């Protein structure tokens, strides 16, 4: 039931102008999107713009992802992001993040019809 597309928004869509927390954003967002369910998922970007903002890089530059796939596109503008990456002291259930707020341009992989992000490449 959970297609690409709402995964791609459960893992990595958060409208805002940036990152906002009662407490360290990633530990919350992680548990809170489920990426601390089955295991820490290690590695996590959070875009702070709007999802037709993030929908219109699949039209943006195309880019090889590092896959070596070819449907991966970067965004022309620079976007607000929040990278959450796994401690050293982070261990399953138990996971902990450290928060690194950014403004960088996304990859993002698209797929579909319609064609729509449905994961995160990287950032540059
Ligand atoms: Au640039």
């Amino acid at each position: 039931k959970e297609t690409a597309a709402a995964k791609f928004e459960r893992q990595h869509m958060d409208s805002s102008t940036s990152a906002a927390s009662s407490s360290n954003y990633c530990n919350q967002m992680m548990k809170s999107r489920n990426l601390t369910k089955d295991r820490c998922k290690p590695v996590n970007t959070f875009v702070h713009e709007s999802l037709a903002d993030v929908q219109a890089v699949c039209s943006q530059k195309n880019v090889a992802c590092k896959n070596g796939q070819t449907n991966c596109y970067q965004s022309y503008s620079t976007m607000s992001i929040t990278d959450c990456r796994e401690t050293g002291s982070s261990k399953y259930p138990n996971c902990a993040y450290k928060t690194t707020q950014a403004n960088k341009h996304i990859i993002v992989a698209c797929e579909g019809n319609p064609y729509v992000p449905v994961h995160f490449d990287a950032s540059v």
